Order: C-alpha cells, then sequence, then structure tokens
C-alpha cells in the first residue's frame, strides 16, 4: 500500500535516502518499517528525515505557505517524538 503511494520501493534500494514528497507518508513507512524489526535503520532514516523536514521547513517559509508550514511542524512534531521513545 505504502510502496504504492511513495513512488518507488525504498524496499529495493536499501542504501538510497527516503523519498520526502509527500511526507506524511514517507513517515508511514518509517513506522511501519519500526513494526517489521528494522528498528536500527528505521531510526536511521528517522533522524535523516527531521533534518529535511527541518530544513524544508526553514528554506521554503514565504508568508504564502503558512497552511503547509503549520502541518509541516504538526508533523516535525510526531517525527521528535517517535526519535525520542525508539532512542
Amino acid at each position: 500500500t505504502l510502496v504504492l503511494l511513495l513512488g518507488v520501493d525504498p524496499s529495493r534500494q536499501l542504501d538510497h535516502p527516503l523519498p520526502t514528497v509527500h511526507p506524511q507518508v514517507t513517515y508511514a513507512y518509517m513506522k511501519n518499517m519500526w513494526k517489521s524489526a528494522r528498528k536500527i535503520d528505521a531510526f536511521q532514516h528517522m533522524q535523516h528525515f527531521v533534518q529535511t523536514m527541518q530544513q524544508q521547513a526553514q528554506h521554503a517559509i514565504a508568508t504564502e505557505d503558512q497552511q503547509h508550514k503549520q502541518e509541516l511542524h504538526k508533523l516535525m512534531a510526531r517525527c521528535f517524538l517517535k526519535l525520542g521513545e525508539w532512542q
């Protein structure tokens, strides 16, 4: 289900980073990945993901995308919490 939404297969390309387009999807993939016991790998992607997110907020902040930014922080927050609980 998630592979179809992501656009590509992370499962095949283990070395590559996860795609950031449609972030709510990407986030769902990692927390799926964690339940599937690739939990050292999930954690590593999650650290990468949040660095992308906080830069994706910072670099893309104009006055226009305030609704997008508000959803992007609500996401980052839920990422950060998982990070903690996983660590």
